[PDB]
């Protein structure tokens, strides 16, 4: 319970996280690391403006980090 340093104050504006559809299964070889499916949506809470990097979202209500490249951006009608 009891916190000693911690906080959220750094550049970037994050209002709400993004929806990613994993595009193939994947399985962290860390504790560290996110296990998904493809298929299996995670939540991008802090992700680079990367597609090569890797990425941390949220998955089962669990947290880890992902190779991108597994995901892809899933968005509605951008015009209609």
């Amino acid at each position: 319970g009891s916190s000693g340093s911690s906080g959220h104050e750094r550049v970037g504006n994050l209002n709400q996280p993004i929806e990613v559809t994993a595009l193939y299964s994947f399985e962290g070889q860390q504790p560290g690391d996110l296990n998904f499916q493809a298929g299996d949506r995670i939540t991008v809470i802090s992700k680079t403006d990367s597609h090569f990097d890797w990425w941390e979202g949220k998955l089962r209500g669990q947290t880890g980090i992902f190779p991108a490249n597994y995901v892809t951006m899933n968005s509605g009608p951008s015009s209609g």
